[PDB]
Parts: structure tokens; sequence; C-alpha cells
DNA sequence: ATTCTGACGCT
């Protein structure tokens, strides 16, 4: 009653790009706007895998993780973008930062965590209330809410489902309340259109947004209506919300966790967690994810909006599949240095721009026909971004993985150096 | 033979 807290304190949202890597494609080379449009890796293995692909592209079948070869089968008139390769890899450097771009703008509004190359969360419950101070009682217009969908309304053409939905709840507002918690969200999804407007002049990429009470809701309420629109996920909606919502939806329970959850309890939506008490879910799933279930499937959720633009590491990463495995020393050698160099280009350029050093360095590998993802990290000190010695160091802290009698056996799947453990500077 | 990352938990 009195004394459950309902998780209403806080506004966030969601912010994430829509087909990011592709509209950066498109801003570029305006032939790729408003077609079906894929941006891939590499080229020759099957024209290369999709990691993005347009609105336009998906309405055929156009997915991620497919081959440009067989979506092309799908889709004949797909026009693909590709990746940079520098040194024999990818190379992501346009997209970061694209994204940076974005990260600057919506710093401008509110404190941001980058969640992601095309997403941040923003804490907007200090924006909400300097906001609702301005207002003075001002009612709020559905003109301030152009791309505002409202989820669960109407109740009782998609732009006019929208718009009865956005008048139903703009016309139960009580205006007078400034510790409501739904008027709350409404302002925070007026301040969003606003980042979002600003984020579309000043970068001509458009994007999707969660407004909610957690970061949770917010990521979940930002896929409902993509893309180019934002969704207010109120604390009433949830319920009904949740109540055919597949638990593999919520941010985290996408993967062995959620299945888990689906085995031992024998359910299949988010909403039915609510009839497990939370020793009974701690008692499954440990105490940390119990009480963290007992209170999300309740629309509950107090993991904090951390305050954290830049990256925490800075990696790169190349697989090398099949018989392309490498196999000899120079070959691990060579791509050793490929790696350490695209580091430290991206590392001097870090600390120029956000005054900060490495100081660890992480080497991961991978040999053929090991199941696991890495057969090996182990970590070094990061003195100097020299990649010579970066790579040099790599190599100290895993040749003794290869049992050869010049060869390189087993031969290596993947190799990653990755730059951690930052200082200020 | 999607690949290339990046956060964060567990022990
Ligand atoms: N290298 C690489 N890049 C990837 C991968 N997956 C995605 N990307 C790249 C390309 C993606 O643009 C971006 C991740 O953004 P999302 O939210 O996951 N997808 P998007 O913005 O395309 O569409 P929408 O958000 O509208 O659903 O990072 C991957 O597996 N590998
Ligand atoms: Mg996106
Ligand atoms: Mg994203």
């Amino acid at each position: 009653g009195p004394h459950m807290a309902t998780g209403q304190d806080r506004v966030v949202a969601l912010v994430d790009m829509d087909c990011f890597f592709v509209q950066v494609e498109q801003r570029q080379n305006p032939h790729l706007r408003n077609k079906p449009c894929a941006v891939v890796q590499y080229k020759s293995w099957k024209g290369g895998g999709i990691i993005a692909v347009s609105y336009e592209a998906r309405a055929f079948g156009v997915t991620r993780s497919m081959w440009a070869d067989d979506a092309k089968k799908l889709c004949p008139d797909l026009l693909l973008a590709q990746v940079r390769e520098s040194r024999g890899k990818a190379n992501l450097t346009k997209y970061r930062e694209a994204s940076v771009e974005v990260m600057e703008i919506m710093s401008r509004f509110a404190v941001i965590e980058r969640a992601s190359i095309d997403e941040a969360y923003v804490d907007l419950t200090s924006a909400v209330q300097e906001r609702l101070q301005k207002l003075q009682g001002q009612p709020i217009s559905a003109d301030l809410l152009p791309s505002t969908y409202i989820e669960g309304l109407p109740q009782g053409q998609k732009e006019g489902m929208r718009k009865q939905g956005l008048f139903q709840w703009l016309d139960s507002l009580q205006i007078d309340n400034l510790t409501s918690p739904d008027l709350q969200l409404t302002v925070g999804a007026v301040i969003v259109e606003e980042m979002r407007a600003a984020i579309e002049r000043e970068t001509g990429f458009q994007c999707s947004a969660g407004i909610s009470h957690n970061k949770v809701l917010a990521k979940l309420a930002c896929g409902l209506n993509k893309p180019n629109r934002q969704t207010l996920v109120s604390h009433g909606s949830v319920p009904q919300l949740f109540s055919q919502m597949p638990i593999r939806k919520i941010r985290s329970l996408g993967g062995k966790l959620g299945a888990s959850v689906i085995e031992i309890l024998g359910i299949e939506y988010m909403g039915e967690l609510t009839q497990f008490t939370e020793s009974q879910l701690q008692s499954h799933f440990g105490e940390k994810n119990g009480s963290w279930l007992y209170a999300m499937c309740r629309g509950i959720e107090h993991d904090p909006v951390k305050p954290r633009q830049l990256p925490k590491t800075i990696g790169c990463s190349k697989n090398f599949p099949g018989k392309t495995a490498l196999a000899t020393r120079e070959q691990v050698q060579w791509w050793l240095l490929q790696l350490a160099q695209e580091l430290e280009e991206r590392l001097t350029k870090d600390r120029n721009d956000n005054d900060r050093v490495a100081t660890q360095l992480v080497v991961s590998i991978r040999v053929q026909g090991d199941k696991r993802l890495s057969s090996l990290r182990r970590c070094c000190a990061l003195t100097r971004y020299d990649a010579h010695k970066m790579s040099h160091d790599a190599f100290t802290v895993i040749k003794n993985c290869n049992t050869s009698g010049t060869e390189w056996s087993p031969p290596l799947t993947m190799l990653f150096l990755c730059a951690t453990k930052f200082s200020a500077s």
C-alpha cells in the first residue's frame, strides 16, 4: 500500500539510432537514401556479412547476420555499402565518429550513459523538474508530441491511432500536480522530441526513443514503434504490456538466464513472474537476479544512468575462420602488428581528445577447434602507445600456446587486443 | 564462414 515503492521516482529515456550504419552511409552517398540498402563487412565470402539494414530492405526480409548474396535473393535491388577496410581488417572509425556527433548533442540536454555505438540512456529527472517549473501549470499540447506513442492507448491508419492514443492520454493528465509520475514522463517525452529534432537537424540522422521510469523499460519501449518514433511506457501500462511480452524481450533475459526462467518456472511472459515470491526467484536464479526479477516484472528497476559518455575499453579484433586460420609464426606476428597499429591510432586519438591513457593491454585468442570463443585471455602492462611494442608484448604473452616443434599449432581462429584501465592524463 | 566489438558478473 502506502509503503511499497513503485519505481516512479526517475524519468529515463533510451535513444537508439535507426539502422545506424546505413544512415551514416546514406548521409554520405545520397543515392542510397530511401532505398533498400544494407551495410556489410568484407565482400569476397558470400558478398559480405550484413550488420545494418534499412527499413525498406527489411520489408523484403533482409536482416542482420545475413550474407549479402542471400539478401540479394530476397531483395534483388538491394544496395550495399561496405565498411572501410584498413590493414586487412574492417575499420569502424566512421561510425564511432558519427556516434560522437550524436552523443555530444544528447549530452547538451542531460547526462547520458553510452550504452552502445548508436544508443545512450538519459536521466531526464532534473530536466523535467526544471521544465515543469517553467511551464507554470500550463497544459501540454499534442503539438509538442508529434511522434510520441502512448503504450496501451487508445483503449475503450497508424497515425490516426497514435493521435487517438495521445489525445486520450493528454486529456487525462493532471497538470497541476508537479509530482505525478505520469506528468513527469509526459514532460520527459516533450524533451525527447526536442532532443530527437536536434539530432536530426544537426546530424541528419533519425532515431527512436523509449521514455519510462528506468533503463530496462525505456529500452523495451524504444523498439515498440521504430522507426522515427518515440514511445512512452507508463507505470500503468506495464501489467498489460508484460502479460503477453515474451521473457526474452527484456534486456538481459535474451540468453540462457531467460531460458532457465522459462524452463524452471514453466512460464512464457514477463507478467507471469509476479506470481513468484522474491525468495523463490532468488532460490532459482541467485539473490541478485531474484531481487531483480521480482521487481522487474512489476516494472521496477533501480539500475542508475551512469554518467559515462566514452567507452571504457578500446579494442581491435579479427576472426580467422576455417582454412584462413593462422598457422605460422610470421602470420601471427603480422596480424598482431596489424591489430596493434589500428589500436595505436585509436589510442593516440583518444588521449588527445579525452585526456586519458590506457594502462593495461588484454590479448585474447582462439585456436581452431576450440569450442570456446576465447582459448585464452592474458593481460600485460600498456606503457607506451607503440604498435610494435604492443604487438611484440601480445606475442610474448601468447607464444606458449604454440605446440609446433616457425609453425603455429593449433591454428588461431581469432586475434583480439583490448586497451583497458584508463587513467587521467 | 556473419564479424567486430563493448559492458559487466562470477570466482
Ligand atoms: N561489427 C558489427 N557491427 C554491428 C553488429 N551489429 C550491429 N552492428 C552495427 C550496425 C548497427 O547500425 C549498429 C548497432 O545498432 P542497432 O540498434 O543494433 N541496429 P540499427 O541501428 O542498424 O537498427 P535499429 O536500431 O533501427 O533496429 O552497429 C555486429 O554484429 N558487428
Ligand atoms: Mg540502432
Ligand atoms: Mg543499438
